């Protein structure tokens, strides 16, 4: 049901980590902004009604309560995305609606190392200060200020300190990421999930110039040559819109926030991507008939540069470790905790599941003289089939500096798949992983009664690693990034960049990408704060661009190398001549 009479200055596709802050910042500037979201209302502050029965009538949903964080693992359906082969949030708030909520003041090195000039640390520091003003951490999300079931934590944190590692409050010392441990920071506020759903979205829905369309999927963008006139929508659930939504004439811009796999899909379907992938959509049953003609295709490396943290699990067990079963907190919650979540917002349930114990980091100089960044996350839970009771799992992330990369491609079904596994292609990446375990072991060699299950004392760290299967299934961190890479090297000429420094899509005048897909690689940390920061930074850059000026007739409106305006002044049209030229006539 698309209304025959309306248009927007900005259309933002997808309501995730990138999209919600983008839509907020653009509407704050008084532009007409429409947020189009696949999924439904999630958290209570967005009008989400969904959740377990012990939550009735107290104005909370399954997405408000950090202790219910891990339900997505046993019950995801109608929530997780069905058009990808990996795990992603398809409700409002995207990933930030379903994840553990870990939230980090970024590490200045990450921006200096991963991004070209204009995105380095001195460039994005204002966006960092904005994002973290709206969402300061807490490493003690329970509103009374003290942390619960910390016995596991204290075992490890005293273990590490003894091993020569330094305690920090992570977000007070964002830049100290070598040989460091901290209480885990979260985006929570008032003991409720909070995040961008809690902050950016709330200021935006107070605005007249802001609109949200839920239960609505964007199929592709509607473009004449290099200029995007609108987006085409089919309902994902009844009550969603069918149609084609226009953007303000000439001026209008579209922002793709649909995610690392989401935005990539929309691009391919819009005739933007690699020749082979574009060819798959052309032969597709769903879009084949109505897809844009191949003369208007743009070749860019959409789907390449697929990146993720390489995850390696490890397990220990110790006597004073205390397990808590968060899965059992969905159905039959321990009643004092339920009582003491529902009234002052405290107790174990105001912490994310499972209990997420010490965060610790170190940086390893490799034989190639590349610095590789590690992050460990400890939790109280078994992992590798080790039992749940006294165990703690310590998961090692291989982050910034790792050189390997995979690929995302599309099926005839128009669902996305990871067809090149990104992990451990460079052996020096493996070397850092192994050395990190060795290092972890000697800091914990002095702890009384600590038992090493994974690896057990009968296997060497090296053997332990080489035996493992390298696949998303066992090794994914769910931190997928990079399919639409930001960079100065235009993809149409063979470069690696899908979008430019303004996040503008090469080959287009008005189309932009803000989400995890633009990152040249993964950062030190869980990315959500990074993606929010990037939303802050990109929206201000985009808002500093002057209004698009149309092309006078007889002028150039397009071509394979064209960087300029693709739209024609009133009284002439843009028509193709050859792949290097298009004129107004
Ligand atoms: C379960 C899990 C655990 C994780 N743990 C953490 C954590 O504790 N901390 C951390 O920093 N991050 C965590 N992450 C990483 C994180 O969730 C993502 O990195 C981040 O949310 C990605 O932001 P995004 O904007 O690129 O994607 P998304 O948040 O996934 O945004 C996608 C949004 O667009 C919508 N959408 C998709 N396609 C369309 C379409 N065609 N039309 C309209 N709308 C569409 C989706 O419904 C969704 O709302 C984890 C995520 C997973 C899933
Ligand atoms: C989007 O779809 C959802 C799910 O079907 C709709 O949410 C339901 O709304 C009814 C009444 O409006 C409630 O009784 C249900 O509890 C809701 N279900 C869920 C899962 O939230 C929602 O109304 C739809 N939104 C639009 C704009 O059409
Ligand atoms: C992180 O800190 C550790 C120790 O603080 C550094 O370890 C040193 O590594 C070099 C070789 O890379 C050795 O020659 C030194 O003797 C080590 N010192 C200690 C105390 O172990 C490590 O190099 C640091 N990493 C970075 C990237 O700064
Ligand atoms: C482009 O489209 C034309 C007509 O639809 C077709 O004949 C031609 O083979 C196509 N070329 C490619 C490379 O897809």
């Amino acid at each position: 049901p698309v209304p025959t009479g309306v248009s927007f200055d900005y259309i933002v596709v997808g309501g995730g980590a990138g999209g919600i802050p983008a839509a907020d910042k653009l509407s704050e500037a008084g532009k007409s902004v429409l947020l189009i979201e696949k999924g439904f209302a999630s958290t209570a502050n967005t009008g989400g009604t969904l959740g377990p029965e012990w939550l009735e009538g107290h104005d909370l949903t399954r997405f408000d309560v950090p202790g219910l964080c891990n339900q997505i693992w046993v019950d995801s359906k109608g929530i997780a995305c069905e058009d990808t082969d990996q795990m992603a949030g398809c409700v409002l708030g995207g990933g930030t609606a379903v994840n553990a909520g870990l939230w980090f003041k970024p590490y200045s090195l990450d921006w200096d190392y991963l991004f070209p000039d204009g995105w380095k640390y001195n460039d994005v520091q204002p966006a960092i200060n904005r994002a973290l003003s709206r969402i300061p951490g807490t490493d003690a999300p329970s509103t009374d200020g003290k942390r619960y079931y910390q016995e596991g934590f204290e075992v490890l944190s005293k273990g590490l300190a003894a091993g020569g590692w330094t305690s920090v409050t992570a977000n007070n010392a964002p830049d100290k990421k070598n040989r460091t441990f901290a209480h885990a920071p979260f985006m929570f506020a008032g003991g409720e999930r909070n995040g961008p759903l809690g902050t950016y979205f709330q200021t935006a829905k107070k605005r007249n110039n802001f609109d949200v369309w839920l239960n609505t999927s964007v199929k592709r963008v509607i473009r004449e040559g290099g200029h995007i006139t609108g987006v085409e929508v089919e309902p994902f659930r009844d009550g969603g819109y069918e149609g084609i939504v226009p953007v303000t004439k000439v001026t209008g811009r579209v922002i793709l926030s649909a995610g690392t796999f989401g935005s990539a899909k929309i691009l391919l379907r819009s005739g933007i991507g690699p020749e082979d992938q574009l060819e798959v959509v052309a032969a597709s049953e769903k879009d084949g008939p109505t897809m844009i003609g191949n003369s208007s295709w743009i070749n860019l490396p959409v789907g390449y540069n697929l990146d993720d943290h390489l995850n390696t699990d490890t397990v220990i067990s110790h006597p004073d470790v205390v397990f808590y079963d968060f899965y059992e907190a969905w159905d039959d919650p321990i009643e004092s905790d339920k009582n003491s979540y529902l009234e002052s917002r405290t107790g174990i349930l105001a912490q994310a599941a499972p209990n997420i114990g010490p965060m610790f980091w170190e940086e390893i100089v490799g034989a190639d003289g590349i610095v590789r960044q590690l992050q460990w996350t400890a939790r109280v839970e078994g992992s590798l089939g080790a039992p749940n009771g006294h165990t703690m799992t310590m998961s090692q992330y291989l982050g910034r500096g790792a050189t390997s990369r995979g690929r995302m491609t599309i099926t005839p079904s128009l669902t996305t798949i990871v067809s090149d596994v990104p992990y451990l292609k460079d052996p020096n990446d493996k070397e850092a992983v192994i050395q990190g375990i060795i290092n972890l072991q000697n800091a914990l060699q002095n702890v009384a009664n600590l038992t090493w299950l994974f690896p057990n004392s009968t296997i060497t760290p090296r053997e332990y690693v080489e035996s493992m299967v390298v696949s998303p299934s066992n090794r994914r961190s769910n931190h997928w990034m990079g399919t639409n890479k930001l960079g100065t090297d235009d993809g149409r000429k063979g470069g690696s960049a899908v979008v430019d420094l303004d996040t503008r899509v090469y080959g287009t005048d008005n189309l932009f990408v803000i989400d995890a897909s633009i990152f040249p690689g993964v950062p030190t940390t869980n990315p959500t704060s990074y993606i929010v920061v990037a939303a802050e930074h990109a929206s201000s850059r985009i808002l500093a661009l002057p209004d698009l000026e149309p092309v006078p007739k007889y002028g150039q409106c397009g071509g394979r190398e064209w960087t300029g305006s693709f739209v024609c002044a009133d009284g002439s049209t843009c028509e193709y001549q050859n792949e290097w030229y298009s004129q107004c006539l």
